[PDB]
């Protein structure tokens, strides 16, 4: 009877009566002049402690609970709480101008929050969402109301609302929750990530299905094709209930390609790895049948520590995943600091354009005695599994040229101590510069194997930031020039023997791996939570069918184009 | 004798002995306390008024004796003595701490200079340069001391000395003055411009000259080859005394190709055009024998003005160079300012990275009210001389597609008013976007011609920022990545019976012409002081041979190879 569309976040059919998530009246009255102020305070004060109190509760049980990891937004909220530089101003406005707290609370977030936000920065970004979340709360505190939850006590419901908050959906019962449908959010946010760690079926940012709904009303949440129905005729109620029951059937059938090979119809072989940033990552890893690690992200390592982490630390981390994967190939991948990014403990120039200049290899390179200890580490890691090195941002020959002198330095420094290596230690490149694709079947002679880094590839040849939402617009992965680099770097390295693999977003992609696999992709690095899909769609591909495709896509003329085809390919 | 290598930064032979370019003792006695307050402020401030007047002779006189926009850069000295930022910090630490004028002027110049120098801006690069030679000159008048000049009286001498301020080779006399070699300086500076201008030999950049001679020893500076001979041997002299002569004759034969037309031994024609960024560089282009205008920067009309510049006011400008060319090509540049450029009247954000970010046809779009007048005057300016228009920083299609979409719409919108036009206006695109050349056979197909910006793409090929210095290496013009791209552009044009040309720096470059030539270039834009010798060049070279070399070239691994196969070429 109602169709929304919307973004899905999360797999799977939910079908339940709608509950509606009202949110608190944060109404009252501005500039109202109160009469004590030491009072107004510690009525400012008491919202923070218990808020304080109420998120460590949500945090360490959301932990333990479900993922270790998954909590630290909640310590990124809790952190908002003890930041002087935002509780010092209310304070100082309550007591200075006489402002009652709810108005000095308002005024403060609202500048805090515009400033962030209107700026280029992720970190930034994040820092206003929290405040966002937490004022509201701190602010239902100090106006006597309560926020919304999970308090259901039945029955099967779906929950209908704008947006949902971390703290919202790490209280989620899926025993209740069918699953959710909100008018705003992101298919990336951290509350819709713990959604498909859930499994639970969500779509998000529909922005009219609060306005669309009822309490009560039946609800069904497509979130395989991505669409809302309200209220369904009694032929939508049935056919939806068999979609739902085949989406359970073929989950069984994805269990079994765990242990799988993948090979398409006409028997080419892939191969499908996992992205890993910490050794966290690594249950749901072996759980989702890798075909080992394509892409193991060494800056969680460096970040938020007092000083850089020594050759032991490194050497720990990267002995244990070795080991992990019984003889599994782990793609380990040189330090790479975004010039826009923390490092409070590095020397580091504030440079015009950081996301052109000193970073990566670029900072490795010059700096050899900060970047010298995790090749030794990767060197005596290499006894145990499988390893493969590769540099980030080598735009140039004699860049690589010089990076694997330094290698050769080492397994030649450690020997002679007494220190046995591996013989066999593929050494790779990160392909992020338009330069290096112009040149592949140079570098192919050279290099070990090719691994593209769309995310900044698409950055680099269209030459826009993706952060600057001005000209975001221009991050178009499946735009054709990016197809051509990304053909010309699979073509050179298998004119060598080489093997090319993708450990960008868009190798896990649904829509993109036809393509791919019709370019000759030889390896697939995602999320583990795409791999046995990806495994499901590749076999049941043939790479003959799919090359003509590829090869009608490489010559259209807009993203538009080939967003279509592939579309609507026959 | 002798023979110190630098950079060639003029052409010509000078032959005479040496002048030695003595420079003020400014030696002080540090944190002397000053007595008389009030007298060392006035000391202070006589030494400003000055060095005020002198430097208002050194400005008028410049002009009116030798181009009027060449005395711009002392319109940028006097200024700095007005700026109170500079000033005020001065007066006041002399004030407060009792310090002498001389120390209080060192320690303030030191801090601003270290600030603006250490800094990945040309602009600041360029104030810090003039506040050097500024505080030197009023530091000079505070120790009662006086700076070098230009004051023979005979005879004919070759200027040895550290480095020329534009202030000395603004003084400088050809009469007497054969040339001059310095310890420091560049092919790029002020002063080392003014020296192909005064057509006076000169090498820079030798950083031990001023060690290596004493004064009236025999000099000759060999501004070809950009080598200095200290003390000439008996046969040194006979030599160069006729490299001298071939010197004076290649100039006469060099005038006799002014009207001549640019072919290949093997009758493969080219076009040798020039680049401007105000009308007052007409007078150079007709002069020079040029076959039009490559590039017309327009930013010079929008820079440094109240409210950006009218229709009527760009119709002039236009309307003029179309006319001085009597039917020859003008290629007008749409407006693109730098992201890291000034610009203090109009809005934009400050963007964590401006290069990638809102510029260009960027900003022309969706600011159709500031790109739309530009656009409407080339229109009314098209029905006097040869007009094309071409856009900066198109990556893709249908951006191309949306502004040439714009355009139309003016030839329509002035067409029913009354004003008339010409039918026969070419439009392309300025080639900087990596993507764009990757599509380029696909952008052919749309696109009447493609013009090169090498040093955008460079760039952003190579991704890195060649203001920052930490980077800047990677500002490899002979890089096989770029000559691939170039190649790949050209293809593409002649595929559809386009051309395209070359308006970047290496265009005009005599060792990177041969390689262009057999890449196929059509078109090569440079400064109008370089277009008779890339004639005399190209007159003499065969396509068929540089194609040979150019295909050696694109196939090499390293700038260095295709450096050394160029230069070593048989
Ligand atoms: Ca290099
Ligand atoms: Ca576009």
């Amino acid at each position: 009877s109602k169709l929304i569309k919307g973004i899905a976040a999360s797999d799977g059919v939910a079908i339940a009566k709608a509950y509606l998530l009202v949110e608190p009246d944060l109404t009252f009255d501005k500039n109202e002049k109160v009469t004590d102020v030491e009072g107004e305070v510690a009525k400012f004060n008491s919202a923070i402690e218990a808020s304080k109190v109420e998120l460590t509760k949500i945090r360490n049980n959301a932990e333990v609970q479900l993922g270790a990891d998954k909590a630290a937004i909640f310590d990124a909220h809790l952190l908002v709480l003890d930041d002087p530089e935002l509780i010092q101003p209310i304070q100082d406005k309550i007591k200075n101008e006489n402002a009652n707290a709810a108005t000095a609370l308002t005024d403060v977030t609202t500048q805090f929050v515009t400033i962030f936000e209107s700026m280029d920065n992720e970190y930034m970004k994040e820092r206003a969402a929290d405040i966002r979340d937490v004022s509201k709360r701190v602010l239902s505190h100090i106006l006597g109301v309560e926020l919304p939850n999970p308090s259901m006590i039945d029955e099967s419901v779906v929950i209908v609302g704008n947006d949902l908050t971390p703290s919202d959906t790490a209280q989620l019962n899926k025993e209740f929750v069918q699953g959710f449908a909100t008018n705003i959010g992101g298919r990336t946010s951290a509350s819709a990530i713990m959604s498909r760690s859930l499994e639970i079926p969500a779509i998000v940012g529909t922005k009219s299905i609060t306005q669309e709904v009822k309490q009560g009303d039946m609800i069904i949440v497509d979130g395989l094709n991505g669409d809302v129905i309200v209220n369904p005729t009694e032929d939508e109620l049935i056919a939806y209930q068999d979609k739902r029951e085949r989406y359970f059937a073929d989950k069984k059938e994805l269990q079994k390609l765990r242990d799988a090979d993948t090979v398409t119809v006409d028997g080419v072989h892939a191969e499908l790895a996992a992205n890993i940033g910490t050794p966290n990552d690594l249950p749901g890893v072996i759980e989702n049948g890798a075909q080992g690690i394509g892409l193991y992200r060494t800056e969680f390592l460096y970040m938020g520590r007092d000083q850089m982490p020594t050759e032991e630390e490194q050497f720990e981390a990267y002995k244990e995943v070795l080991e992990a994967m019984g003889g599994k190939r782990v793609v380990v991948r040189t330090l790479d600091i975004g010039g826009d990014k923390e490092l409070s403990y590095l020397n580091l120039p504030e440079e015009m354009n950081p996301f052109l200049g000193y970073r990566a290899i670029r900072l490795s390179l010059a700096q050899q005695d900060i970047f010298r200890p995790q090749l030794r580490a990767l060197l005596r890691a290499s006894v145990y599994g499988k390893l493969n090195i590769m540099f980030p941002m080598v735009a140039t020959i004699n860049e690589f040229r010089e990076a694997k002198a330094i290698l050769l330095e080492e397994k030649e420094n450690l020997k002679n101590e007494g220190h046995d290596i591996s013989d066999d230690i593929e050494l790779g490149i990160m392909v992020e510069i338009p330069a290096t694709a112009a040149l592949a079947d140079v570098f192919a002679k050279e290099v070990d194997f090719f691994s593209i880094g769309t995310n900044d590839l698409i950055q680099y040849t269209l030459a826009a930031d993706r952060m600057s939402e001005r000209v975001s617009y221009l991050y178009q992965p499946y735009n054709p020039s990016i197809l051509r680099l990304v053909k010309q770097v699979i073509e050179a390295s298998h004119k060598e023997g080489k093997w090319t693999g993708m450990c960008g977003e868009m190798a896990g992609d649904e829509t993109a791996i036809p393509l791919l696999l019709g370019l000759g992709l030889d390896e697939f690095s995602m999320s583990a939570t795409s791999i046995l899909k990806a495994r499901r769609q590749i076999n049941g591909l043939s790479k003959n069918e799919m090359t003509e495709l590829a090869n009608r896509a490489v010559d259209c003329a807009t993203q538009e184009e080939v967003i279509e085809l592939v579309n609507n390919y026959v």
